[PDB]
């Protein structure tokens, strides 16, 4: 079947930013008939996944619990209420949500409407390879439906992926735990070989059968009968496909592939990619495979069979993925150093802590983080990518010297150190106070994140070259700026002083011997790094448990 069919009605509007103007170019790329051929490897892997899914017991979320996960600025309903009404449990919001639920239980077939829009994302104007990337397409149902999806499937999509894929499920790891997993897998092999597999437009490649196979896995859970019916109806009426409406309310077309903005997108894509890849590893005869899967992002570490043999096994893996309707974007290439593999737009690098001991950490090319940060300093944005980058990339040279210095100087100038900001981590929205960053960083990366040094030449050069290319002052300027930022933070005391002392410890000549922040243990990070919710419309406000008077 065709991934999409179009009426011709335009996908209407809401360093460069992707707009609604480039939507036509994206539509051409993602529109095609899918040819899927399944085999015994696929069937064997599915049965193994199902046996693991069978250990899961999932609970039905109440209307109140589902309402509480809704982001404050989530798209309003076309039925007379918005995200504020949902979070307040308003009479109108709650009555409509209950009617949507009742309809899911009563109607098992009518396709549910969705809205289609072009994603506005900032990329760097780099005239080195081709040109500007076309806008990605976002497909999502109405607010009432999104609350119902949480009631039925929030517990499933939060628990089932780890139960099925075990250590291969990537969203259970913080960046440091992801690094630890990759390093351990690499060291376990006699002669390691690793590769990333890029699927061309993964959402478009997902077939009706893929979605039903994904539902057959959900159905292995112990579920409340209404949750079981809701999952069955949501599968047929929403997940499998349905009509597309643009922002103007015009019939835009029809979808028969994965919608980006439903609660099951991340879980479903991860399960689908894992199933196809594990089956393709068997068809390719790759020895002792370790897979790490995050949605459509796949990395495989295995036992090398020699240079020519590895190139041949990779082409066999690709042919098998292609049959399963997961063809490649960039062709996969075997890598023989862990540091050279790019997965989840990141690579492993090594540094030393204050005692000269090796510390592996996760980094990336800083061009896109710096460009996006520049866009965000220039104009007000709902989500602050700089904040998420400081959190996830806290041990890196560039996040510490440039992002921390620049944004802390802006917060000091605006007196907004205590103002909570939104950032996206694994598709979920978190409301975080920048004053909590030293405690968050210690919890996720450890005390060593504040004293790393002896960065690799390759890492230092990538950073320095990127600054030159973007017209950013050199690293020596950032050291001078950080010394002043640090001094002003120290003067303020409390959490602000901890920001100065811990985040800017690298900027001082003498360098302090840092002790653990006592209040860090109080942070409730239980919802962090459990699952991916990309396009799932999930929100959390960072909270503190058992606070001590003197902290
Ligand atoms: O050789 C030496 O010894 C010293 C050299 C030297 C060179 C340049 C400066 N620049 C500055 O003082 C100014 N800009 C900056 O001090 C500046 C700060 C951050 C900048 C950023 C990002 C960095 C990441 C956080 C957000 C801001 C970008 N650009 C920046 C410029 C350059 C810029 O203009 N825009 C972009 C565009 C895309 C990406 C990055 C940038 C402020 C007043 C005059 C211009 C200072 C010293
Ligand atoms: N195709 C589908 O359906 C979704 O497929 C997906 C594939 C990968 C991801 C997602 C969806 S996500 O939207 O859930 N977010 C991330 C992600 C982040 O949130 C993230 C946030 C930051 F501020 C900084 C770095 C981040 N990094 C890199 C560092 C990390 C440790 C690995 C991610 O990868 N990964």
């Amino acid at each position: 079947s065709m991934s999409y069919t179009w009426t011709g009605a335009l996908i209407t509007p809401c360093v460069y930013a992707t707009t609604s103007r480039s939507a036509s170019l994206r539509q051409k790329k993602v529109t095609f008939d899918r040819l899927q051929v399944l085999d015994d490897h696929y069937r064997d892997v599915l049965k193994e996944m199902k046996a693991k899914a069978s250990t899961v017991k999932a609970k039905l979320l109440s209307v109140e619990e589902a309402c509480k996960l809704t982001p404050p600025h989530s798209a309003r309903s076309k039925f007379g209420y918005g995200a504020k009404d949902v979070r307040n449990l308003s009479s109108k919001a709650v009555n409509h949500i209950r009617s949507v639920w009742k309809d899911l239980l009563e109607d098992t077939e009518t396709p549910i409407d969705t809205t289609i829009m072009a994603k506005n994302e900032v990329f760097c104007v780099q005239p080195e390879k081709g040109g500007r990337k076309p806008a990605r397409l976002i497909v999502f149902p109405d607010l009432g439906v999104r609350v119902c999806e949480k009631m039925a499937l929030y517990d499933v999509v939060s628990t089932l992926p780890q139960a099925v894929m075990g250590s291969s499920y990537g969203f259970q790891y913080s960046p440091g735990q992801r690094v630890e997993f990759l390093v351990n897998a690499w060291k376990a092999k006699k002669c390691p070989m690793g590769f990333a597999y890029d699927t061309r437009c993964f959402d478009s490649t997902v077939t009706e059968n893929d979605i039903r196979v994904e539902e057959s896995i959900y159905q292995c859970c112990d579920l409340a009968p209404e949750a079981r019916q809701a999952i069955r109806s949501l599968t047929e009426r929403l997940y499998i496909g349905g009509p597309l409406t643009n922002s103007k309310g015009q019939n835009c077309g029809y979808r028969r592939c994965r919608a980006s903005g439903v609660l099951t997108t991340s879980c479903g894509n991860t399960l689908t990619c894992y199933l196809k890849a594990a089956a393709a590893c068997r068809a390719a005869k790759l020895q002792d495979c370790t897979m790490l899967v995050c949605g459509d992002d796949l990395v495989v570490i295995c036992e090398s069979a020699g240079t020519q043999e590895d190139e041949a096994s990779l082409r066999a893996f690709t042919e098998a993925m292609t049959r399963y309707s997961a063809p490649p974007g960039d062709p996969p290439k075997p890598e023989y150093d862990l540091e050279l593999i790019t997965s989840c737009s990141s690579n492993v690098s090594v540094a030393h802590d204050a005692s000269g001991k090796r510390v592996y950490y996760l980094t990336r090319d800083p061009t896109t983080p710096l460009a996006r940060a520049a866009w965000e300093t220039a104009r007000h944005t709902p989500v602050n990518s700089w904040l998420g980058n400081i959190i996830m990339y806290a041990p890196t040279l560039w996040a510490r010297m440039i992002l921390m210095t620049h944004f802390f100087s802006i917060l000091l100038a605006q007196e907004q150190l205590e103002k909570a900001l939104d950032c996206q981590i694994y598709g979920a929205c978190y409301s975080i106070e920048p004053l909590d960053l030293p405690q968050i960083i210690q919890r996720l990366h450890g005390l060593s994140a504040f004293s790393l040094h002896s960065y690799s030449p390759g890492e230092i050069n990538r950073v320095a070259s990127c600054l030159r290319k973007l017209g950013v002052p050199p690293l020596r300027v950032w050291r001078h700026r950080a010394r002043s930022v640090r001094a002003r933070l120290l003067s303020q005391g409390g959490r602000a002083a901890t920001c100065g002392k811990y985040l800017f410890n690298w900027a001082v000549r003498t360098k302090l011997k840092l002790t653990p922040i006592p209040a860090a243990s109080q942070l409730d990070l239980s919802s962090w790094f459990v699952a991916g919710y990309s396009g799932g419309d999930i929100y959390h406000s960072l909270s503190r448990a058992r606070p001590r008077w003197f902290m």
